[PDB]
């Protein structure tokens, strides 16, 4: 290209490469039609990918803030995506997305995650998810397709896989309550407030229970005779 | 070859010599048509083996890598690759699939393996293997075919070959239990903690 006498050249521009691990995030210095033919105002933040051109050339219209990489959740990885699009096309500010499924995209611009890539809760039979609806009454999107109130707490037990829903935080994970016959653990309904002991077969806390303190006065050197004794075995 | 007064030249270039033990690893640098006639857009990247040519050029529009060798599973050997191909031909990502049955190919771009051409698992009849179902309910694809929640535990036994499937993850493997007549091990079923003892043969 030879340079006309009426322009003066600045530098070259490279195409940045655009993979299928790759976005390309871009910005509008002005009103104006991109490459393919997309209409562009000012301030308006875009990603270009593969299905759109295999190298996107930066324009002097278009503002490169950076590359998107494409996070990839596997099969047992979940997201919470913070600000989403709506089907209108801008930051859904203040809500957040539960993306699974083995689901793979590009972080469409004015997004970020909440922790990112996070675990899928798999738990088996003997392991339960303490949770609390914090948001009003949600009937159905749920495992057990029961509507939970907004504050109360609910434990789910099984062998199956469990994410946190948009609605839904965690509270603390139940395991670690082996029994067997003639031996147990002091339980109390803190709704109620029916302290009990549960013996023999192995039993978790309901969603109501907790562990009870039992407190021997000085019978405790008689009946342990080096490790503290469990006062609520 | 003569370099032409509006040519210059900047120098040779050795093709790569492919065996079947090698294979050569390109990416576009641009939109172009390569020797063999296949369409390679700008960023793609491809394998070229002993069944397209015996020694491929690099040309300008395609940009060396590396040499992949063959990763050859023997018969007692399997392996796990992550981010596989799909029948569409791109990465396959945060996916795995697992491979055994003596085959023998070269890594396909954006792959790598979990641990590298593994020792498939043999059990005699004294051996044992436990394993989580950590995925939703395969019914099929198991030497059982019996469906398995997901979170749950089983023991699989016997003089059989087992392989890590890929929805399936292994524990520990069940063994060092001999027993004799009036001798034996006190064993508690944590399902609903039965403990018991048993006594006589080997369990």
């Amino acid at each position: 290209y030879l340079p006309a006498v009426f322009e003066e050249v600045l530098d070259l521009v490279d195409a940045v490469i655009l993979t299928e691990k790759t976005a390309l995030h871009l910005r509008a210095l002005q009103n104006f039609r991109d490459l393919r033919g997309v209409l562009h105002r000012t301030g308006e933040e875009w990603l270009v990918t593969v299905q759109d051109t295999e190298a996107h050339v930066p324009d002097v219209y278009e503002e490169v803030l950076g590359v998107v990489p494409i996070t990839t959740l596997g099969p047992r990885h979940y997201c919470v995506i913070l600000d989403p699009m709506g089907p209108d096309g801008k930051n859904q500010l203040g809500q957040k997305r539960v993306v699974k499924g083995e689901k793979s995209f590009f972080l469409q611009p004015g997004e970020r995650l909440e922790r990112g890539i996070q675990d899928v809760y798999v738990l088996s039979e003997q392991q339960g998810l303490l949770l609390k609806a914090l948001q009003p009454l949600e009937e159905g999107e749920s495992e057990e397709k029961v509507s939970h109130q907004a504050g109360d707490c609910w434990l789910i037990r099984g062998p199956l896989e469990y994410v946190p829903s948009a609605k839904v935080e965690v509270v603390e994970e139940r395991q670690a309550i082996p029994l067997d016959q003639n031996e147990g653990i002091y339980v109390q309904d803190v709704k109620t407030g029916k302290v009990r002991a549960v013996i023999g077969s192995t039993y978790m806390l309901t969603q109501d229970e907790v562990l009870w303190e039992k407190e021997l006065p000085s019978g405790v050197e008689e009946l342990l005779n080096s490790a503290p004794r469990n006062k609520t075995r």
